[PDB]
């Protein structure tokens, strides 16, 4: 006669985060970061065949990194100063192998079959699930649920304008204030496979993973009509 308590949130697909972006750093004709197809990074091309803006990169010069004790160690400018005085380094944002499908959530809508509940529903509205989407035969993504991330949307930057959030893309990396003076892969910290490593090394420590699904609970994705549930520990009242 009796069934289990049931929380279900409806699932919003808003974009793919890239697991890994990192900076490549080409040596150098001399540095082109010129919005054209002749730039050393490269332009990259909408489906349509629309440059996207600030997929050339920048060029890195020593500049005043030259004066002892101005560029922090590790900054790109002092990179050049260096190993390549006179020349120029470029700068470019690169997309890992790796990709994850960001989903935004509703609301919990209980349901039972035969009032104050056992556990209170978690707020999932806030917050975002990633889950592995390419390149499909990837370890990770054939490893299911397992390797599932739920990040709050602060640490997410949708259109990618945000510096060292999930969804960082071109507009934050170039646009940095100051870039070239500034440590080498800087704006790429805080990344989703950053998210996962400290969990997995904070577990074999025996410590709280906070980020991995799997420490929020046991989930199952339905493509009904697609919603996200989870069964409620306990029974009715």
């Amino acid at each position: 006669s009796k069934s289990r308590v049931q929380y279900s949130y409806p699932l919003f697909y808003e974009r793919n985060f890239n697991a890994k972006p990192y900076e490549e750093e080409i040596t150098t004709v001399g540095c082109d970061d010129t919005f054209s197809p002749k730039a050393t990074c490269g332009l990259a091309m909408d489906t349509a065949g629309r440059p996207i803006p600030y997929s050339q990169g920048f060029c890195c010069r020593c500049g005043p990194c030259q004066l002892l004790g101005l560029c922090p160690v590790g900054s790109r400018g002092l990179q050049v100063c260096d190993i390549f005085r006179g020349a120029a380094l470029a700068s470019c944002l690169r997309f890992g192998e790796l990709w994850y499908s960001g989903y935004s959530m509703g609301s919990a809508t209980i349901w039972y079959r035969l009032f104050v509940p056992a556990e209170l529903p978690l707020v999932l509205s806030n917050k975002m699930l990633f889950i592995p989407s390419s390149p499909r035969i990837h370890e990770r993504v054939l490893a299911g649920q397992k390797e599932w991330l739920i990040l709050d949307k602060h640490h997410v930057s949708m259109q990618g304008r945000d510096c060292n959030k999930v969804g960082v893309s071109y507009e934050a990396f170039s646009g940095q204030g100051s870039r070239c003076q500034l440590i080498r892969g800087s704006c790429l910290a805080d990344q989703l496979e950053d998210y996962r490593s400290s969990d997995l090394a904070v577990e074999a420590r025996g410590g709280r993973g906070k980020y991995l699904a799997r420490f929020f609970g046991d989930f199952v994705v339905n493509n009904v009509n697609t919603r996200l549930s989870y069964w409620m520990r306990g029974s009715l009242a």
